[PDB]
């Protein structure tokens, strides 16, 4: 698997995702369409393309 799901922190602006059954962290990004806008919202990290999305529900 190279796309990982998790939850974003509104205060820290980060995506905490599961990889190999353990929590890992990446920053969401600072732009209006990238940052975490709702606490504990779903996020996805695509490790293959090095892209994170802290705003799409799917
Ligand atoms: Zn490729």
């Amino acid at each position: 698997l190279s796309k990982f799901g998790g939850e974003c922190s509104l205060k820290h602006n980060t995506c905490t995702y599961l990889k190999g059954g353990k929590n890992h962290v990446v920053n969401c990004g600072s732009a209006a369409n990238k940052k975490c806008k709702s606490d504990r919202h779903h996020c996805e990290y695509d490790e293959h393309h090095k892209r994170v999305d802290c705003q799409t529900p799917v």
